[PDB]
């Protein structure tokens, strides 16, 4: 009711999905990794984790700070739940340390089973069961493959429109649908999450390509600004943009945080993940 | 005595490009024709024969009943699966068998023995025999087993055999590991390929590079041989105005003479040829 | 009047991201599609033509043989290399060539026919033409040359063409230094961009921002064109019920009425377009 | 026989990568400078150089002392061999001097192709030849590129373990492997050399990021101590650590030198480089 229908993991997949012949969409070591960022961002907004409140942490990069489990009760998201399981039964590890373990970018034989298998297909069963995707068989010469064509095109359309509202509107005014109601906690935070996630996942640009290039360039930049601003805690909400895009982002984000108080330890985790998204070139 | 690939496998190959991917989308023309192949194959392996009544003659070839001669395993899954059903049943006609195994007739009591998972099972066959290999392609929302081809010469052999029968004026089939010199009914088997792969509509797939006059002559040579060999006894008297295959008669007469007392089998293979032309 | 980029260049550009282009999606589809482009290009340049034997008409366009009518160097390494191959071989079919040039065939005496270094040479092209600069990015154990984009207006103009055919009620193409109102078969070349692009699965790339209905309409209009022009002579009399580029027919007809004499060349084009159609396989 | 598979400079470079693919570091002047130090520490350790046995030296900082080539026979290690070759055919220079020369920080008109170049690339080839990573072609959208993901992942774990064994655990029990056998001479010095090389190079923190905060800090301090300690000669194996980490160091190092006798002219050089490591800004 305050948690929206789709997980950020799902939204990013959609940002990657083609309209026609979607199994032929581009899958790569980037999207895969960024979905793990997402898993942790998500768990943060859901109040399951927070950074460990040790003032020592302030001497270390945001992405290297340890986090702890506030709350280990099932979310109903299989992907989230399973990582929550791993987290419950272990010492506090750092954000990138978790993102790495869950992606198996890490190489200690000790924590082999920490890596999440079947993300794409479980993410797609989710998209199917939620009605965003259909399921139909295409018969190739030697086999049939299950195909998951878009069932509801209006779903991704709103995702896209939220991005556009933040990266091309001069004034961010966000549209709410059944999937993403006005009564959604941290709605802008979550939109900024989706953008940065998509950016790291290397699918942000997909959503802008029809625009004239000045507008596409500006958008990319805007995202990069947002990524700077929100990849440090407390968020700099004072650096007004020189770009003339979402000129109201600071006022609204401020208000959003104001109305949603005493959550900094969770908002910090997010700047952490946002930091990780910045350093994704290094894969 | 027995070749490595079953005709069913040979026809499947005929549907694929030389490397990865395919030519025909898997339609149910090919699917039916493959069943025909099983029945010929069974007849060639001396497992089945045309029911040795003379009352059979009041009826077209494909309306004639077959009787299990020999129910011992073949080693080929699809083949054995059909032998299974056949041993446990009335003598049924060629036509009917083909229909039942394709599931293009309807029978209430006959517990439904359309052959499921054919194409996918033939695939496995072809992997296990080293024709096809298995490649893991990562797609956006799942992973996928794929089978691009492993041994290209296998297809060359088949192509060359086919073109030996329908472009060159003198047939001299060539032999290899898969299809050795010592194979029983060598020529009847490549005719069966040609005829099967014709109703399957995959025959043209090998003609695609030939000079245009050769393409027409091959296509019409095919249907020529395709009616010679769908009546019984086989007409090995009538020769051809086309400049192809001109020794096929001599050579089939000689192939049969050397392999005596199988008439009750060839007749089945003929009746299957009949279903091919009728499709 | 031959425009500045090859159709292969334009296809590559359709698949090229704005930032970190070197991480754009590469794959067998775009790769094979580049070859069909080569053939189209050659027919558009008077270098090849359909082998003028009526026996052909009993068969599919894509399987009709083509012949070298003018083997003089073209000035494009890729086009030219394939002209050398063609010049000194017997007549071979449209799909047979694309197969040979794409590596797609297991033929003994012709493994050497495969054009290697195609991407590299193509970026060389887009550099020497000023669409792409060239700049070193430093990783840890090495440095790689990247070619970020120098002139964004190039892909833009291409994009605006596709959009003019695929979303405007009335197509009205626009010209630039690269693609002048001067140029031969302006519309065919466009339809070629589109159909080639679609075969490469890089068509929908440019339509992403559009409202989902306009987008969906755009793809199926693209499919109309695909069938319309993958038979010869072109079906220029069947009109469209999507109410988009409703004048395409009138305009192609005019484009063909002016510039007569290349019947045997246009056919090659329709042949390649047929290959484009069968690309799922 | 008693010299290990990897050079410290391979090991320092290895500290620079992420476990499977990717990097933790953008290449830079620090890692570069340190690797030259490494070349020396190594050349000393191999009985290829001593300090020049002169009294005047004691009036001079360890790094401004001259070094003498006691032998110049090929090491098999290509960077060592080239710098050995420069050293052979030259007058004794300060250790600090060579590092500068070798990394091209100073300029000498008599000696202007003295800087080791194509370091990275040669270093990786080594690492590939030795089995410690492999080589995958990646097919980006405009070119091919040869990359080098880790092959043997345990090699780099062995190392993290050693470093960690002296900078984090209370007692120190070095854990030996196929790459770094128990029979390798100056087992513990080299471990220390790595720790110091790493530090100068700014890749030491990379092995530490996963730990608890106290552990991270204590590790860094302990490495700084170790550095202070072994940048003077003879080593103060008397100074005791109040950090409660790696408390058996002295005893073991003592025991270690007490097992390699008559190598003081070498070991001194080592201190001379440790001194250079801790003067990088």
């Amino acid at each position: 009711i305050n948690i929206p229908t789709l997980t950020l993991m799902e939204e990013v997949l959609l940002m990657g999905l083609r309209d026609r012949e979607g199994y032929l969409s581009f899958w790569n070591d980037s999207i895969s990794y960024a979905l793990r960022g997402c898993i942790i961002i998500e768990l943060a907004l859901r109040g399951k984790i927070r950074i460990l409140d040790d003032s020592a942490r302030k001497r270390f990069d945001l992405s290297e700070r340890l986090i702890e489990v506030i709350d280990s009760s099932k979310t109903g998201e299989v992907l989230l739940d399973e990582t929550l399981q791993l987290m419950k039964n272990d010492e506090p590890l750092s954000i990138s340390n978790w993102i790495d373990l869950l992606s198996g970018e890490t190489w200690n034989l000790l924590k082999i089973n920490y890596q999440l298998k079947q993300v794409r297909e479980r993410l797609a069963k989710g998209l199917v069961d939620k009605g965003v995707l259909r399921t139909e068989m295409k018969n190739f010469f030697l086999f049939d493959m299950a195909t998951h064509p878009i069932a509801d095109a209006s779903c991704k359309e709103a995702i896209k429109r939220r991005v556009l509202s933040v990266l091309v509107s001069r004034n961010m005014e966000l549209s709410y649908n059944e999937y993403f109601p006005e009564t959604t906690s941290f709605k802008i935070i979550r939109t900024l999450a989706l953008i940065c996630g998509s950016y790291g996942a290397n699918v942000l640009e997909n959503v802008l390509t029809t625009l004239e290039y000045e507008k596409r360039d500006k958008a990319i930049s805007r995202a990069e600004e947002i990524m700077a601003q929100f990849s440090q805690y407390p968020f700099d909400l004072e650096k007004e943009t020189e770009l003339g895009v979402s000129v109201n982002l600071n006022k609204e984000v401020k208000e959003e945080i104001e109305n949603n108080p005493g959550h900094d330890l969770q908002l910090e985790v997010i700047a952490g993940v946002f930091e990780v998204f910045s350093r994704m070139d290094m894969l």
